[PDB]
RNA sequence: AGGACCGAACCGACUAAUGUUGAAAAAUUAGCGGAUGACUUGUGGCUGGGGGUGAAAGGCCAAUCAAACCGGGAGAUAGCU
RNA sequence: GUGAAGAGGGAAACAACCCAGACCGCCAGCUAAGGUCCCAAAGUCAUGGUUAAGUGGGAAACGAUGUGGGAAGGCCCAGACAGCCAGGAUGUUGGCUUAGAAGCAGCCAUCAUUUAAAGAAAGCGUAAUAGCUCACUGGUCGAGUCGGCCUGCGCGGAAGAU
RNA sequence: CACAGGUGGUCAGGUAGAGAAUACCAAGGCGCUUGAGAGAACUCGGGUGAAGGAACUAGGCAAAAUGGUGCCGUAACUUC
RNA sequence: AAUUCCUUGUCGGGUAAGUUCCGACCUGCACGAAUGGCGUAAUGAUGGCCAGGCUGUCUCCACCCGAGACUCAGUGAAAUU
RNA sequence: GCUCAACGGAUAAAAGGUACUCCGGGGAUAACAGGCUGAUACCGCCCAAGAGUUCAUAUCGACGGCGGUGUUUGGCACCUCGAUGUCGGCUCAUCACAUCCUGGGGCUGAAGUAGGUCCCAAGGGUAUGGCUGUUCGCCAUUUAAAGUGGUACGCGAGCUGGGUUUAGAACGUCGUGAGACAGUUCGGUCCCUAUCUGCCGUGGGCGCUGGAGAACUGAGGGGGGCUGCUCCUAGUACGAGAGGACCGGAGUGGACGCAUCACUGGUGUUCGGGUUGUCAUGCCAAUGGCACUGCCCGGUAGCUAAAUGCGGAAGAGAUAAGU
RNA sequence: GACGACGUUGAUAGGCCGGGUGUGUAAGCGCAGCGAUGCGUUGAGCUAACCGGUACUAAUGAACCGUGAGGCUUAACCU
RNA sequence: AAUUGAAGAGUUUGAUCAUGGCUCAGAUUGAACGCUGGCGGCAGGCCUAACACAUGCAAGUCGAACGGUAACAGGAAGAAGCUUGCUUCUUUGCUGACGAGUGGCGGACGGGUGAGUAAUGUCUGGGAAACUGCCUGAUGGAGGGGGAUAACUACUGGAAAC
RNA sequence: UAGCUAGUAGGUGGGGUAACGGCUCACCUAGGCGACGAUCCCUAGCUGGUCUGAGAGGAUGACCAGCCACACUGGAACUGAGACACGGUCCAGACUCCUACGGGAGGCAGCAGUGGGGAAUAUUGCACAAUGGGCGCAAGCCUGAUGCAGCCAUGCCGCGUG
RNA sequence: CCCGCAGAAGAAGCACCGGCUAACUCCGUGCCAGCAGCCGCGGUAAUACGGAGGGUGCAAGCGUUAAUCGGAAUUACUGGGC
RNA sequence: GGCCGCAAGGUUAAAACUCAAAUGAAUUGACGGGGGCCCGCACAAGCGGUGGAGCAUGUGGUUUAAUUCGAUGCAACGCGA
RNA sequence: UCCCGGGCCUUGUACACACCGCCCGUCACACCAUGGGAGUGGGUUGCAAAAGAAGUAGGUAGCUUAACCUUCGGGAGGGCG
RNA sequence: CGCGGGGUGGAGCAGCCUGGUAGCUCGUCGGGCUCAUAACCCGAAGAUCGUCGGUUCAAAUCCGGCCCCCGCAACCA
RNA sequence: AAUAUG
């Protein structure tokens, strides 16, 4: 039971939701705002995402700030306008899509 | 000695309840603050409306005030009900 | 086009839907839409069929020997279809990047003997032999049988709060 | 309004008490202009309470509790 | 932080358990030196947090004492339609 | 001779705040809520590559599809702006079943115990706290289980006013400023005596066919329907072992409901006693008034819970899913 | 309102008599002490609504409302 | 005849002399560890946990204080299996002794420990206000009576202790 | 650590101890201790000696012997000449054992020995033959005091390994 | 304690050797691996490491470590400075 | 930590740890943008050049299959050659 | 007199791998011990209260009691509480 | 359509209303100073003066367009 | 006032 506990495994990586941004927005703090709409799922605020563009990661990380209007909504549905921007992401262009993802841990057993 | 301390009258009105066509068009009950001071109160006087006064809230100026009341312009105007 | 500015009849109720434009009066008749078992005025009328779900009387993708009708086809008294009595093999335990494989998640072709017929292949599935059953085939029984097409009306899918 | 409100000054008894507090009384003035019964709900204004003692709640709100004189004693901090 | 959006930041203390609180870090969205900065004893019907005591605030309400309600007699409203 | 560009040109010549506000109107037009719709959401299903040591469908499920419910996020502005008080809590519920537990059953990659998933089932039950105004959520510790929803996101002519659209003030920020923020921070009046409908109770009138007093048959309607743990069977079945039953029977609890005061207690200002201050009955003694019953100590009945008795069932009939 | 008991051929209520329960050694008097105070008399006095008895007082004889043989038709019985 | 004995070196700087710290040669220990290891004598041997303990033993002894037979060692008496010289088994405290009990004296010595205690302590040097079993010296009493009790019997409370 | 002390300092009277005394009371007086270190804090048994040093000193207090204190922790009394009692009594605390669950029993800082501490220190031995105690007239009994042996090179000293 | 029996038979290790400090060369390693009490050795001739030969000290002991004094006239009264 | 002070600070006064020296003075030499004295195309006073121009030669650099190696401030660069 | 190189004497010095020397501190990196530090968690101990086992000492109505006194009925004294 | 100030060399300026070979700084590449480097010193490279039309003897400087940068603007998930 | 630095 000590040694079952000890594992610390999470086995689902399932997307949240994904989004395509569109009419870069600039901003002072993060240094882009992209404009996004989200096709599927539900976009929220500490869970990771993968940035990629014709179907390879052009760049990965964590949304800092999810903010639509000057809401700054924690949370946006699918289908609703929705607005974006991460630190250390330089280049922002249309067509490429972000893809929200949440981390679950399923646990382990021994045998 | 003291805009000192506790505490009646006196003045002030923080909380709670009652009252909400009430007894009262802001009070009663049980608590509470100051209470020799920037204190309080009688009587009479002065400051008059785009003006007064204001330890300043746009409060107060006869049960009212982001401009009193009364009369007149006046049957203002109202593309509105 | 109707209402708005049109009442009336029907659509249970329901301006705008259907039928139809109220001059007034009558205790007449024939009709429109819509109806004809009763509530409620008129067929429990007549004739040929469908459905058995109360479908009708809300709801799809999709599923199913529900049932009605129709045009063709495969197999079959040299014995079909479904039961029952049997056989179920040899190259071959098949070479094999193989610990072990002798059919199977693996390997590859998928060829080749004996035979009435039996696949290096169908499986619940072993420590490996297997134990067992099936495709295929013999005997028994003796007349219909198998499932695609067109189409009527039904079935499940079908769970909401007074 | 025959209104639980407001309205300046003067007079200041006995006992207990520091006291014009407060209680009980003297002098004096009052029982407040609807009463009678019933003794349920429930509300208003009060008293008491097993055990637990803020678990209530926005919040110790409200209640409860502390409550006087003399002596002893009295921390952090300080502009002493 | 009366200032901090993300946010209930992260860390430590308190609690069985603390979005508040107290003490730090500093990534100060958007403190900053007389539109004053940071301390500060005393003081406050001041804001937030904690402990003791204390108790019908509560678990969970019971009884009792008054004034209404109720009945009878007299007088006799109201808003509304 | 006019970018009178707002271009059929109101002046040669004009920008703002109002939460200190005010007037006239509007559901012609927003916010709360209803309604229509169902994109979105939630839920169920169709195809099944693949995961599942083999094996699609025990349990999950790519790529895509088709519905349901009216339930979140939205759309529209149809009811109401000569007024429908908005978040939550408290109190009080009621219904739906896509069932959290208990009851029944299939499959299981179901040994047992304990689970997974799906069907049938709405009778009953379905936690108290810490923090935050919060619902929610996180955390702590319980419980067989701490269901998901409707009901104007139930419920203010019932309560709360903490959140949040007033009037004070301040910080941050924005503007030159008045001020503003869907950014915080402190403080900040919750009216209404019930005609009708409804319900909880309790009466009068009349009828039921001569009138009257009793006892009933029971159409119909309501209440109640919860469940742990322990022991025996049995340390038996099962299982390598650990561990550990079904079926059936016997005890004792939690919550809830009804009755009751006999006990154990509370209350007990109509009973007795103690005692502070004062006045009075001439005074002493002994009593009485008043001061929250003056303050206290005990306590008769009655009422009442924290107190002690009992109940939920068994059985019968027809069935759901299943066999 | 109703509902239950009883109204003199009477225990309905109040009182009364006894008992219980409650409080817990009254008042008076005597004794001891200077006095407060104690002690004996004495578990005394007093005691609501409770328990068991008792007509002592009050529920008097009457009126009021309510009636006087109870429809028609048919069937089965009976003169 | 008897507390008759005194060592330095290295290192600061390019080198030198002072000042000055650090370091080493000596002896010693209630020692340990590392490696090795023949015998003997004497002495030493939980310095930390004053941390806690199994089991046996570490204080008993007097019959010459006293009532006593509970043990086995005799002697005595009796009854028996018999071998004619003995054993065997019940009586008797007659005795060598002695369980338990009353009494006497010792359990205040011996042994252990170093927790406390910076002075009711210790060491040293004085003092006066005391007692002191057993052991000694000195001068006299040891007269005469009474009422209890453990042990042991009769019961009874205990699981054991009592 | 510069101020510390109410029985505190002294007296009188009473009680108290075997004995002087604030030893312990009543009353009276306001003194007592302290810079020559009171009080408080930290550490520690002291001494003959041990070790070192030429000496003076320094460090040290095993074994041996004297004195003191302590006996699971805390507190108190009894018996007795002597104990405010290591293996005695009671009470309380912690701990362990026995139990019929009502209640009892136990204290290695004695000798051996174990857990545990730590770098690390011992045989659950033999004998009362001796020496010194306890009791007794004595025999004699008891004596983990003592005398001996076992163990380890711990130290000192002698000898061998030619 | 004494007598007899058999036979060199049964019995020597440890530190250290750069100076302090008694006692040296070679080989290997090459600021590597290590030594060390102090000052210091080793980066390709190491008497300083490791091994070997030789040697010195000491002996059932030998070293290291810890402990106290001495040296330390460096708490100095004896017996020092400013 | 105590005392003193309005404050700044004073006063009394450690330990852990770390280094193997620190310091004093003196000597020789070097150096000084220290002083004195003194010499040399060292400067001054002159004359003619280099650095530019074209070429030669040596070097670095670059490049290359090799551009052999060595010389590098004066004291390497028509150097060894 | 000035620049460069050199000699002699004298002077200063923290240079003696000899001024191309030596050498200070912030800051950045790593390690070590230590101070302050909201408070947490122990030891020991002062002061002011609560508590009162066992035992001893005092005071005792009650219960009980072989030794001694007696008028034989009980005392004196003891113990238990 | 909407304000400000500027366009010169690699970068930033001066030369402007005062119309005749465009000079002044930092960089660039060399040289000098030093034992050497930094620093400093002597020097050379480096241009349609935004781009055009006007206008003039010759216009860098003269006007107006095209155009660009900055200024505040005004935007500012 | 001419210069660090190595």
């Amino acid at each position: 039971a000590a040694m079952s506990g000890m594992l610390s495994p999470e086995l689902k990586q399932q997307i949240i939701g994904l989004a395509e941004v569109r009419d870069v927005f600039k901003s002072p703090k993060f240094g882009a705002i992209a404009g996004c709409m989200v096709t599927e799922g539900v976009v929220k605020r500490h869970n990771p995402i993968r940035v990629l563009r014709d179907n390879v990661v052009i760049y990965e990380g964590e949304l800092e700030s999810l903010r639509r209007f000057k809401d700054d909504v924690n949370e946006v549905r699918n289908g609703m306008e929705c607005g974006i921007g991460v630190k250390n992401y330089n280049d922002v262009r249309t067509g490429d899509v972000i893809e929200v993802f949440e981390i679950i841990e399923i646990q382990r057993t021994i045998a």
